[PDB]
């Protein structure tokens, strides 16, 4: 086939039932999340090609950058709650592996203030058990398909994406595939 099960993705041995349809992991430690993010646009770019009647979630993990990680699975949570995400996510990229201004979560929590979210309106959702929710989801959808490595990206909780085996000379034509290939597996 043109597709084939271990080239282009692999099969969960272990299906996830209820998995959100397009579930994508990430870290803002992670260098390759970096480049998805910043200089490939892969989830813009599955957005694009992906049929309608179809949500897109994205996660962060734990797993990376010890207690500062946590924080930012917290901080993400809140970006979430808030429908913040597209105000934060290049400032906490490159506040953490770029200029490294972020060390603490008081950093984290600068970021957020300076894309205009207010002190009072991030604390508030930082305390909150709406948040503390999302975090719990963001650790159980991690947890039900055994991750322990990103960026990652499940479709409909039976495919994870295979990126390892696409062309990487030339960026364009490596999204693309990548996206042609979570439209196939979608249409599965």
């Amino acid at each position: 086939a043109q597709y084939e099960d271990g080239k282009q993705y692999t099969t969960l041995e272990k299906p996830v039932a209820g998995a959100p349809q397009v579930l994508e992991f990430f870290s803002f430690f992670c260098p390759h999340c970096y480049q998805f993010e910043e200089v490939l646009h892969i989830s813009d770019n599955v957005k694009k090609k992906l049929p309608e009647g179809v949500k897109m979630t994205k996660y962060h993990v734990n797993f990376m950058g010890g207690d500062l990680g946590k924080d930012l699975t917290q901080a993400w949570a809140v970006a979430m709650a808030l429908g913040v995400e597209d105000k934060v996510t290049v400032p906490l990229f490159e506040g953490v592996q770029k200029t490294q201004t972020i060390r603490s979560a008081s950093d984290i929590r600068d970021v957020f203030i300076n894309a205009g979210i207010k002190g009072e309106e991030y604390d508030a959702a930082w305390n909150s058990f709406v948040v503390k929710s999302l975090v719990a989801q963001q650790e159980k959808a991690a947890a039900d398909v055994q991750l322990r490595g990103v960026p990652a990206m499940f479709v409909n909780g039976k495919y994870q994406l295979n990126p390892q085996g696409m062309d990487t000379s030339n960026m364009d034509v490596f999204v693309q595939q990548y996206a042609d290939t979570v439209k196939y597996l979608s249409e599965k």
